[PDB]
């Protein structure tokens, strides 16, 4: 089927089913119209089968089982004799579909097919013994015919056939032809056989009865009419499966991948005549790894070649809130383009099935690309597909330096003389969700037989709180080493023109009613989105003590620091009294302009909004990795607990407790690196917060963006904002 | 059980049953009298059962089975007639018990319950066939029953019941009513009626017999009171269940979690009537994801709803050893401390039952703490436990800044022209036990079977070897970078007092039996705590080997060159003729309390002591992980190797092998991040072992506890310790 859109106010609302649009199998694929900008889904591909290739020009004959197995007379057990058989059909179902045979028995991968035609070369095994002697023969078993007389091998293939004659092989005095071995020095050889007759003794001297500790090896076989089926002779027939080294029509195609069928393979690949080597003559097959692409011919033996049509599919997009689905494939790489116009033909519907098709194929290093071509010279790149070609409009196709050029060397100079100063943002995590589960609530919940199958796989599973819980401890103790590394927690003035320019909003204020600091406000309106034992545990520093922390910082003779901050890029006191109006006018000219970056979407916090998303993908996996199973008898065990027995649901729950605990497993460990990962983004910024102690340059990043003079720290939720200045000179220059 | 104190001077020594106290529970988790300082450990809570809720104020009837299966009459198999029953007591367990049913069969589903009172829509199919026609009645059967004439669903759930009538259905002549299809244009549908007579061609002409490739679909049913009971008619009964869309009373509560009772559920969770839609008429059950909580009453089709009762809990403590047990717990997460006072009003023991009880309940934003409750002002903050909450005395309940002020903007400065200069420490982890875990020897030891059934699930096994292996080249690879950078390993000085103070304690001496640096021995006493493949390799670098490389650096005009050193911080050459007799005292007096900063217990060796209780905890559950199985036979398999045979074995040990194979491949995974981590923090380290050139600051961490003007290195079991200096000037200012 496929899902839809519950309104809670109780409405069957408008909801979307995918494959009328390849547009909607992105819709399909996550959630509805909510959409990137414009980027991509990863999904599946595949090539549609069609047509068929066998084997055999070559053979005319069946064989006659009628004679051996309506035959008159079987070999002994202690001397087996084997019956070749070549050039037969294996229609084993016809003697399958009779009462000829009591006991029908097959071992290891013979009791797989037994309908199902395939080729070997059949050896056939045959004797008489009596009653219960018939499940002494199998891999593993006890007594004189299997330890002294006859033996499979532990690892064998084939067929055991087998029924009885009392109206034949029983006499009312007694068939007392074939023997059976009783003593003799050691085990036996799987399919070993035994004609010599010499007397024995326990000491391995050969001698003659009647003696002491000297007897002979073989007695007869009672087999009586008047007597119950235990000592009842009964025929058994062994088959044997070694291998060639259900009619048909070979036909070479060529033209293909997408069915093939030779006994041993079932080729989904295409067909190549073509090279190279025929020697072996173990021929043909053999890969690394396995992966069987040298075949003969069954008539001209030719080296035929295959390799598959197995390939992948992803689709770019723009936003399709605010462009009009102007929407591209990209697959992911199956080169031949002319094999994707193959798949396009018209052409059976490889494979993501939908009503929309095009005829701008343009082909690219990374596969082909649907849906639009376009050389261009513009448009500096936006979506990246790999090789080089992004997507802007939709078009593209190329890629950007970019680029300008400079005057060579002479004997000048770069003097210039007016200059800028900027303002500049970055934004760093510091904290996920500070989570946490509880193993056996995730565990079937309530259950206590879930518990009492719980208490001996080894009780770690307070590890998978334990474990989990040391990012807990690790996750709040990177929030106080990035902040509490003050001397002491000054308060805030009352003066907000301090000076220079001012600390309009961001300046923690009186009234104000919030914190502090209006622009941790414009930050905090950023974000998007108990029964399963599944919780966030709340951090330990709240906002308003964050933003306590952020507070005293702003603070840092105010006109005199900043001044003496400069002398260290490299001016003099004469920046003192040139300025002063105009690094207000360029201060309160750019502090505004943040003010109007954001919000315009703001456009950068994609840093932050991934880091909530980088949970809210992951507990939202596990909650539907919950209630789909596997085992599969349904996907919650509140009904199959009062369902089964204590007989029967212990095969079930522990098939259903790994499925769940693995994933579970795969959780926590999932989870880990991200805590490895933001802790080392944590240490940066770590560092980085003390430039924020004027606190000049590194150099000559942070940020990079000029030189450095000072910087402003800010709060944000699980993040923190900084706002680096800079000087730039302009130009003018000037200079020789 | 519980767990003891063997002293093993071989004595039952003293042990602690827990659940006499809470405080109990903590040392029942993980270890005796050893005590945190004072911090946690997360265990589990419940919530304990009462009460029952069922449904059904409705129905009055049961139904005549009677009427059915002591009928005279059953239909075709080709032409099968249904019968429905509605309004009826599924009291099938009482048809169950008799002799009635010779062939007893359920599906799916169906052959769960048995003997269990559920409720449905029952369906009857009823038909006559022959003696092995019964099996033939399954997914996936053959025979022209189950192709041509009747066949059930491949998912199906139903009970299928039948017996022998050799008194009524079989006549001496043959009961020729009933008839068989073997001649049809394909398979079946699941529940095919088939009522029509078509004769056949298999062209698909239709014609008329007697002709050539023109012949009937149907034969008759030879029902022989004189033959075997392979051809004698059975009488079969299939039933069928379909959903609603064994007494009671229903009685809500609205009070509860803690159970509930309809069909379809086993409600576990609170009531409230309550909310909110109706609509559809699919009513009701509909959760993110199957949590079903939409409920209709029986009678009044009441929106009941649920939500659990499903919390944790941790305990808080002060180190038990030096204070006297004041324990208090948060219960985690079950915010109404009212339902918490509901499960302590006496109240049935939900769920950590023991003899304590407490009166002091504080609801917090964390769940709720019991044990104190002290709003109050002071106490900066010990143990947190989130929601800005600590734990200092108990007491606690607040947080702190904490916290200053300043005065504003002047037209004056700060001169501070008195300074001093303190020595500050920090450890840095270097390496981990550098381990090794031999693959087959954990899994199963010594045992060629095991092994046996270990050469084929694809031998990566080595690759816990290799992957394991790659750690320890390059842990070692890690204490070279850190510390061999010298360029000539430098001998030690014979004048202890280097023109400025001294070097006593840090300095490599003669005799000094030991090494070097008195110190580092005063770091080296500073530690706590090969049957099963399990070692521990030693490192490349031994210790005296790395007290070589720290005895060198201490070298680096030593009067002069730590004025140059200041000069680089902001002085000049008069601060060299002013300071060094009081230098060596604002020296010697600070490297002296350094030597009374530990022992101290030291007090900031945590670092170090948690790297080796990351592995010691880790090994420690990777052994008690051996024996807890599940295989559920035994935990050791030295018994069941020398118990079973093998024939049931590989049923067992297959699965006691998953068991400890995933155990084991959790652990390099979770060996491999702190690898990861471990290594981070030595770039770290080996960037900071440079600073340790002289070597200036960074700016202007390193220590960060001011300046830098130079540092001194250590040496420290799995770790390094630096001693870091710098100016600091402490007022007056006296400034205008």
């Amino acid at each position: 089927t496929f899902m839809l859109k519950y309104d809670e106010n109780g409405t069957i609302t408008d909801a979307v089913d995918c494959s009328q649009n390849p547009l909607a199998e992105l819709k399909c694929s996550v959630k509805s119209f909510e959409i990137d900008k414009g980027i991509y889904q990863t999904s599946n591909f595949r090539v549609v089968p069609s047509g068929d290739v066998v084997r055999f020009p070559n053979i005319t004959n069946l064989c006659p089982f009628g004679e051996v197995f309506n035959a008159t007379k079987f070999p002994s057990v202690y001397a087996w004799e084997r019956k070749k058989i070549s050039n037969c059909v294996a229609d084993y179902s016809v003697l399958y579909n009779s009462t000829f045979f009591s006991t029908f028995k097959c071992y290891g991968v013979s009791a797989t097919k037994l309908n199902d035609l395939c080729f070997s070369n059949v050896y056939a095994d045959s004797f008489v013994v009596k009653g219960d002697d018939v499940r002494q023969i199998a891999p593993g078993q006890t007594g004189v015919i299997a330890d002294y007389n006859y033996k499979l091998p532990d690892d064998f293939m084939g067929c055991v056939l087998a029924w009885n004659t009392r109206n034949i092989d029983a006499t009312s005095t007694g068939n007392y032809n074939y023997k059976y071995r009783y003593l003799r020095h050691g085990k036996l050889r799987p399919f070993e056989r035994d004609i010599s007759n010499v007397p024995f003794s326990p000491d391995g001297k050969p001698c003659t009865p009647p003696a002491l500790n000297c007897y002979w090896p073989l007695n007869d076989y009672g087999f009586y009419t008047t007597t119950g089926i235990g000592y009842q002779p009964y025929r058994v027939v062994v088959l044997s499966f070694e291998l060639l080294n259900p009619k048909l029509s070979t036909d070479l195609i060529k033209n293909q991948c997408v069915n093939f069928n030779f006994n041993g393979l079932t080729g989904t690949g295409v067909l190549t005549p073509s090279s190279k080597r025929f020697q072996p003559f173990q021929q043909f097959g053999r890969d690394v790894s396995d992966f069987t692409d040298s075949v003969r011919d069954p008539k001209t033996s030719e080296i035929l070649d295959i390799s598959p049509c197995s390939f992948g599919g992803v689709s770019v997009i723009t936003p399709g809130t605010n462009a009009s689905s102007e929407v591209a494939v990209l697959y992911q790489d199956v080169n031949c383009t002319d094999v994707s116009t193959a798949i396009h033909a018209d052409q059976l519907t490889p494979a993501w099935r939908i009503y929309s098709t095009g005829n701008n194929v343009f082909q690219t290093q990374a596969g082909c690309l649907i849906g639009a071509e376009h050389v261009d010279t513009s448009y500096e790149c936006d979506i990246p597909i790999g090789a080089g070609i992004c997507a802007s409009y939709v078009a593209y196709t190329m890629s950007l330096g970019a680029d300008s050029s400079i005057a060579y060397s002479n004997n000048t100079i770069a003097i210039p003389t007016n200059f800028s100063i900027s303002i500049t943002t970055e934004v760093m995590p510091v904290s996920m969700a500070k989570t946490s589960v509880d193993c056996n609530m995730y565990i079937c919940g309530d259950s206590t037989e879930c518990a009492n199958l719980l208490l001996q796989y080894g009780s770690f599973c307070t590890q998978l709180n334990r474990a989990l819980s040391g990012i807990a401890a690790e996750q709040d103790r990177n929030t106080r080493e990035v902040f509490a590394q003050v001397k002491q927690m000054y308060k805030t003035p009352t003066l907000k023109y301090f000076g220079g320019f001012n600390f309009s909003q961001i300046l923690p204020d009186p009234l104000k009613p919030t914190k502090r600091s209006f622009i941790e406000d414009l930050l905090f309106n950023k974000v998007t989105l108990k029964f399963n034992g599944l919780t966030v545990l709340p951090p330990l520093l709240t906002d308003d003590m964050i933003a306590a922390y952020t507070a005293a910082l702003v603070s840092g003779p105010f006109a005199m620091q900043m001044a003496y901050r400069f002398n260290g890029i490299g001016v003099t006191q004469n920046v003192l009294y040139e300025n002063q109006k105009q690094i207000a006018n360029q201060f309160n000219k750019a502090i505004s302009q943040i003010q109007e970056s954001l919000t315009t979407t703001s456009t950068a916090l994609g840093k932050l909004q991934d880091v909530v998303n980088q949970n809210a993908q992951a507990l939202n996996t596990l909650v539907k990795q919950l209630s789909s199973n596997f085992g599969a008898i349904s996907s919650v065990l509140n009904d199959i607990l009062s369902r089964l027995d204590k007989v029967e649901a212990e095969v079930q729950i522990d098939r259903l407790i790994t499925g769940r605990l693995q994933s579970l497993q795969t959780y926590v460990t999932q989870q880990l690196i991200r805590a490895a990962e933001i802790r080392a983004s944590a240490n940066l910024a770590a560092t980085k917060m003390s430039e924020c102690v004027l606190g000049q340059s590194k150099r000559v990043d942070f940020c990079g963006k000029g030189y450095h003079l000072m910087s402003f720290p800010q709060a944000a939720p699980h993040g923190v904002v900084f706002l680096h200045v800079t000087y730039v000179p302009s130009q003018e220059r000037n200079f020789t």
